[PDB]
């Protein structure tokens, strides 16, 4: 038997750079809803509207769930 794990890859719209404390509270509230890449959703946090946008569902689409793994890209 393999070993199955899936992922779903982020960017945010604007340039900004969260803590790595972040991650853990969008996967809690997102999870359970289902993703495919090129869907676009609008987070409103701290009274600042920051809009991201879906890279990648790996498989896709996917549920995201605690086990499922979301990384953040960004530039130098």
């Amino acid at each position: 038997e393999g070993v199955i794990m899936s992922e779903l890859k982020l960017k945010p719209l604007p340039k900004v750079e969260l803590p790595p404390d972040f991650v853990d509270v969008i996967r809690i509230k997102l999870q359970g809803k289902t993703v495919r890449t090129g869907d676009v959703i609008g987070i409103s946090i701290l009274g600042k509207e920051v809009k991201f946008k879906v890279v990648q569902a790996y498989p896709s689409p996917l549920r995201v769930e605690d086990r499922t793994k979301i990384t953040l890209v960004t530039h130098p």
